[PDB]
């Protein structure tokens, strides 16, 4: 089919899902393979911070140093001396996809083990969280660490920014922040129509694994929780973000 046509193409395989919470029609395909979640976790993690933190707590300010500073830090290697309140570290985490914002939040939200607790407290018993960035990255061929399926990761993505495990207006929080994503402007958002709205955050990932998960809402009519995710068989191997655009063309098209 599509799908399969499209792995061909791309020589990687393909791992998606993809719900309409307002007809409760799918479109999936390996929706239940498992894929190294990459940056996608950063999502999930700040879905469980917003979880635990009110709104006056993100004000708080984390300090760091050079030494916290990971391979990925795009904004936190610029307030190193002045520090970041929780709110900036979580908008630099998911718009920038920021390691070190992730690291920081992640340890505030209790590490890894209290992130796994958390999800399989909403339902998600799927997504298996063990390291922080970027080791989470490094994952190989038949190894369940840092990884999750299409279907989990659509799943709890859905639970914090469209169900009740959060109050309207950290739901609308969340959505807001991915809505003005920097880092999918070639995945998802690439393969929907005009007019369609797109909260997502991205991933990348050792064996050219390439993700993407999003809230999108059509101009007209309820939203669509899709995840999109990506690997191939050479742990060096580069990815192409034409894939997932092409994949969501193939999900708002049977849509």
């Amino acid at each position: 089919d599509d799908f399969a046509k499209l792995e061909e193409q791309f020589d990687a395989k393909l791992g998606i899902f993809a719900l309409d919470t307002g007809t409760n029609r799918t479109v999936t395909y390996r929706p239940d393979e498992r894929f190294a979640f990459a940056s996608t976790i950063k999502a999930l993690t700040v879905g469980v911070l917003l979880q635990q933190k009110s709104i006056e707590d993100l004000n708080q300010r984390i300090t760091y140093t050079r030494d916290d500073l990971v391979n990925y830090n795009p904004i936190t290697e610029k307030h190193v001396d002045t520090g970041m309140t929780l709110k900036e570290l979580a908008d630099a985490s998911l718009r920038y996809s920021d390691n070190t914002a992730q690291n920081l939040i992640l340890k505030q939200i209790g590490g890894p083990e209290s992130l796994k607790k958390e999800l399989r407290k909403i339902g998600d018993e799927v997504t298996n969280p063990e390291r922080f960035e970027p080791e989470l990255n490094e994952v190989n061929p038949g190894e369940t660490q840092d990884t999750s399926t299409a279907r989990a990761l659509a799943t709890s993505l859905q639970a914090f920014a469209l169900e009740d495990k959060l109050p309207s207006e950290k739901r609308e929080l969340l959505i807001d922040w991915m809505k003005r994503n920097t880092t999918g402007d070639a995945l998802i958002r690439a393969g929907v129509p005009e007019g369609w709205e797109v909260a997502d955050k991205t991933g990348a990932g050792s064996y050219g694994t390439r993700n993407d998960i999003a809230i999108i809402w059509p101009p007209k009519g309820d939203p669509v929780v899709l995840a999109v995710l990506s690997s191939r068989d050479k742990k060096d191997a580069k990815y192409d973000d034409k894939l997932i655009a092409e994949a969501t063309k193939v999900v708002v098209k049977a849509l």
